[PDB]
């Protein structure tokens, strides 16, 4: 069943497709074969090229894949930043992992912690699903 973070996904699903909300969902987590994985997800995006049920009924978990906007698996050194239909990826240093919302330039300050940004905000979702889910919600 649903708990905070899959109700958080469908609470903003409207929105993100309409494109009034543009949410980064940071999750990270394991992948199935014992590494850890993180990344951010565009969650509009996927909304578009996915149909979520799968994710709203327990089907599958959402997780990070490579080809999400930005995607760590340190046990397999990987780490890519392949940006996304809605986020660039503008930097990643000490000062912070800043993404670029295309529509209306505004920078994201995506690290787990951080202070968002113009027009985003930052929240920690507590859920059993993952060991750390944030989402950034930024209002074009
Ligand atoms: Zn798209
Ligand atoms: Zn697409
Ligand atoms: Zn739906
Ligand atoms: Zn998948
Ligand atoms: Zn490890
Ligand atoms: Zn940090
Ligand atoms: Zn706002």
């Amino acid at each position: 069943s649903m708990d905070n973070f899959l109700t958080a996904l469908a609470m903003r699903e409207e929105d993100n497709r309409s494109g009034k909300l543009s949410s980064v969902i940071f999750i990270r987590d394991r992948n199935s074969h014992g590494q850890e994985i993180s990344g951010y997800i565009d969650y509009a995006h996927r909304l578009k090229t996915e149909d979520f049920e799968v994710y709203f009924t327990g089907k599958k978990r959402l997780l990070p894949r490579p080809t999400d906007i930005s995607f760590y698996n340190w046990d397999a050194d990987i780490a890519v930043s392949n940006s996304s239909p809605n986020y660039q990826v503008i930097a990643d240093n000490p000062e912070g992992l800043l993404f670029r919302y295309k529509r209306d330039r505004k920078i994201l300050n995506v690290d787990p912690k951080a202070q968002p940004g113009d027009n985003s905000t930052r929240i920690t979702i507590l859920t059993e699903l993952y060991v750390q889910a944030v989402i950034f919600d930024h209002i074009s």
